[PDB]
């Protein structure tokens, strides 16, 4: 039941069959060439004093053998380009998936190890298809070549051999079972490793600043040392596969001797035809090899790729009811929503609220309590468990996800930055040619400009690996001018001014209020300093809202964490005084 | 000049000599015993009529065969072993220098690379050694015995053959220099695509937030499509490995036939002898097959290597010096320091403060001025360029950097966490055994322990890929923890309260001011109202420091940046009215 997924999973790409095909039929061409040479061995001794009588012939044969081997040479290349048509279609097949996975994959199974599959496991399937193919097909030639060969001569023996075969069949099972159990296990923990490793060295800072060199080149010997293990094994069942095909030959020629006991009684006048008999068994053994080896090598490219066939199996969702938002100016109505990661625990408990449409509403409150997690519930990364989001009466899950998330802008609590241009960041997945006027107003209005031109200018820097070649406010600064690029109906900050000084936060205030006046902003702010002016506020404790509604009327009316804001008036009252 | 570094690589780590000799042994006796075969070839006829009469014999043939093939598997098991204790060597030769060398090697180049230059290119040194070092074993003996078997049946023939394998070996220099030269270009892509591909899945909250499912998965099929050109152009290549050795061999054939000119002149009576040299001139064309497969997959390997055999030479610096430091509890003193990342720019300006023991200074600056950069020179990441560190006159670079980074403990902006248990995050690197009732401790003193647990209690919870199963506020405290923990002498928070409420700010700078009353500790506020109380400020601009003494006198003395501070009482005093 494991071949005819990865068979379709190899039909599924689109392989070279032009090419494919062609390299099988010189693969044919050739062994009924090397099965008819028995039949002209005997024609050499006097096809040589033909070609000594006649001379130029042999310069002829020269030609044949530039053609054979020189044709046999494109059967090989007509092998390794469909080769590397399949393994470079699995890739754009396997990475067309990934990015359409929702985020609940990403928060369930760990990033870093299906990078390897895109790129360690589909090259392990490159030995099954580049050479071992070409082994079946000569040797599975072959052997039904030469058994008929050996059927022409004899009947009974030739019964006998074919029941040995299928001998050969059943101790081939296990060790079949065995490649299938390591080869999983050799392309888990191999990404298991590419991600102990590209999870640690992004972090060096951190290696560096404590003293944890010694120790995590702990965890990387642990894992080089699990890699060898399950790679040192499956050598040692690789070492079973030549002796015990030398055991099934044993037999086979203990059977034509036991069988040569009647088989002597009747033909001690018939030895030399047992003789050519042995000799053809001799001859048949190197097929078989190839058989075997193209069958452990199946199995381990199975092993291999039994993870990643349920990869592309995790139902995507982009675009599929196709509504547009059409004119995104209304108010963002909840119903009683609820939601949680793991589906025991509840992080949103009933929430509900208006996000009325033109106006700043404030999501403060303390941490832990459900804020970004109610970002990404407004931007449907995760549906809600309990009833849903509407705009206007009308739910939202009736859009397309493409057209509405054309229209929310949204500046994490990471600011995340990719390597490239500041103009790649900046520019990040518009279909527009965004030119240069668009991007100094967008950077001027995120308070980018000025810092960015004492930098070369905005194409030259790179800046690095997870934005590292920046500071950390300027790349929050570039993770605003993100937002504003695009210019958003509804504008998301889960704390875009978290890691600015004070000037900065309040030239990125007033250019975006100037900005934004006539459309809908949702800020978070962990200090209530910035969103006092704001025109509605919900604090959000324990994924309950607790207080709603105008800054003063809120503090007024709210318990305890109006001291929440009274300790921040404390914070400042000292520097007064 | 390329084999002797290669080879010394290989030589550097710890290949399994008494089972590769032993191999090596084994295929010496199997190609004698080749060797042999058409010697005994003669004798088969009769030893058949000989174990006909003597009947037992054949099983004992059995038993050679069992041995045989049997002892040529170990063969095989010998070399894969082998194999994987190379390459399983290698990375653990390679993952010890790669989280050694300091961070200006990883501000300079990129770690998703060099994460597949240990996993993606020792895999690729593979084949030479499991499989082809074979092949040049076997056919460098079957070639000089085939030559000396040549030689005893004739002298000019076979000098003359001689003279036509230097021929191959000229006509197979550029094919090897082609290799190399697409086996680099193929070990340089695939990392870029390990890497672009694993800089952009842990930011999938970026590309499904942007629309950009559709431009992502254009820049990986570039990549899958550039693996593709370097992969049907090396098998292009490996394609003219195969004619052209038949060009050769054509070759000598026509200069036989050359002589032949001469030869047939005084050997019409000697053509059986050229019908046996001709005979074993095509027995000779496969071990000359193994030699050059072997010739290209070297050249594959030394090609891939190439890029790994210089990460080997870059200077780690761990505890050279070995200087432990002492009281640690001695001011820290700058001289005039100055320091730029890239050498042509200075980031920080001949700057130059003290660093008083036992009491708060904060670094107080506009984005972009030089702070954390002051503090990554602070813990010497970075050596300056103008003069240097000291320690009560005394300059830091005289201590090891071991017994000096035990004493400091760092919180960085990004606040990185690793996968893992929160108990090994908070733990990470030491190396005592760290003790619930001290976790409980330090997890008190960041406001961390009163919401663990509610999560599942501090071992059971994972915080998955960069901390992401964790929020933007608990990530730092867990961050403060891991500072908290060690008990350093000087501690060093890089904006350690930026993404925290107010009331888990008034709690952690509570208990750190009860832990940290008699030793150093320096802050970075973006935001003033939590270093009031410090005992001395540093404001840092554009590397410069422009400002220094106790924050009252500072904002008397201070000019325009006075404001920078009134702006915050503006800031609040709206709050207040
Ligand atoms: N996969 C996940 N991603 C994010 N949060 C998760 C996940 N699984 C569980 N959580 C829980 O969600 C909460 C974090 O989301 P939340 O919205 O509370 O952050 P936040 O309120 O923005 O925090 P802060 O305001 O301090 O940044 C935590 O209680 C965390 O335990
Ligand atoms: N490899 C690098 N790593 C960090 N900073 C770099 C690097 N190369 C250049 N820089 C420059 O160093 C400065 C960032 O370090 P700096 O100490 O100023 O950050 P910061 O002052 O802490 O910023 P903020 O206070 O806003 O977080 C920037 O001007 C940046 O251009
Ligand atoms: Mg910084
Ligand atoms: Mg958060």
């Amino acid at each position: 039941s494991k071949l005819k997924p990865f068979f379709a999973l190899v039909r599924r790409t689109n392989p070279s069959y032009g090419k494919l095909a062609f390299a099988l039929a010189l693969s044919v061409v050739t062994t009924l060439v090397s099965l008819l040479i028995p039949l002209l061995t005997k024609q050499l001794v006097d096809g040589f004093s033909m070609s000594n009588l006649s001379g130029t012939q042999i310069g002829l044969i020269a030609l044949v053998f530039f053609v054979q081997a020189g044709l046999s040479a494109y059967a090989t290349y007509a092998l390794n380009y469909n080769g590397q048509k399949i393994i470079s279609g699995l890739r754009e097949l396997l990475w067309k998936k990934l990015i359409k996975l929702p985020v609940s994959y990403f928060d369930t199974n760990a990033s870093g190890e299906t990078v390897s599959r895109v790129t360690n496991d589909t090259m392990v399937v490159k030995e099954l298809i580049t050479t071992h193919i070409s082994g079946f097909i000569t040797g599975i030639i072959s052997v039904i070549g030469s058994l008929t060969i050996l059927f022409i001569m004899n009947w009974k023996l030739t019964l006998l051999v074919l029941v040995v075969v299928p001998l050969a069949a059943l101790i081939l099972v296990p060790i079949g079972r065995k490649m299938f159990s390591i080869s999983r296990e050799t392309q888990d923990e191999t990404a298991r490793f590419t991600g102990l490793l590209n999870q640690i060295l992004p972090e060096i800072r951190l290696v560096k600043a404590s003293n944890a060199e010694d120790v995590e080149y702990g965890r990387g010997k642990m894992g080089i040392s699990s890699l060898f293990k399950l790679g040192v094994r499956e050598a040692k069942v690789q070492s079973l596969v030549g002796p015990l095909i030398s055991l099934v030959l044993m037999a086979a020629l203990v059977a034509v001797i036991g069988y040569g006991g009647m088989q002597v009684s009747s033909g001690e006048l018939t030895a030399g035809a047992l003789v050519a008999f042995i000799l053809y068994l001799f001859q048949i053994i190197m097929p078989m090899g190839q058989i075997t080896t193209f069958f452990t090598q199946l199995q381990k490219s199975i092993g291999a790729t039994e993870r990643m066939i349920e990869i592309l199996a995790e139902e995507e969702e982009d675009t599929v009811t196709g509504k547009q938002i059409e004119n995104a100016h209304l108010p963002i109505q909840l119903d009683r929503v609820s939601f949680g990661y793991k589906p025991d625990q509840l992080i949103l408990k009933e929430v509900s609220a208006v996000i009325e449409a033109g106006k700043v509403t404030a999501i403060v409150g303390p941490s832990g309590g459900g804020k970004t997690t109610l970002f990404k519930l407004l931007e449907r990364f995760y549906s809600p468990t309990a009833g849903t989001i509407r705009l206007g009466d009308e739910p939202v899950d009736t859009y397309s996800l493409e057209s509405w998330r054309e229209h929310i802008g949204y500046v994490s609590q990471e600011s995340p930055l990719m390597s490239g241009t500041i103009r790649e960041n900046i520019c990040y997945g518009l279909e527009r040619d965004v030119t240069d006027a668009e991007i100094e107003k967008a950077a001027e209005m995120a308070y980018a400009l000025n810092f960015i031109k004492e930098l070369p200018n905005q194409f030259d820097t790179e800046v690095g690996e997870r934005g590292i070649m920046l500071s950390g406010g300027q790349r929050q600064r570039i993770a605003i001018a993100r937002a504003l690029l695009r210019n958003p109906s509804i504008l998301m900050l889960d704390a875009a001014t978290s890691s600015l000084d004070s000037q900065s936060e309040k030239s990125v205030q007033q250019a975006l209020e100037v900005l934004m006046e006539g459309r809908t902003t949702i800020v978070i702010a962990h200090r209530l300093s910035t969103v006092v002016d704001a025109d509605q506020l919900l604090f959000v404790e324990k994924g309950e809202i607790t207080g709603r509604g105008t800054h003063h009327e809120l503090m007024a009316s709210h318990g305890l964490y109006r001291d929440f804001a009274e300790q921040q008036l404390k914070m400042n009252a000292d520097l007064e005084n």
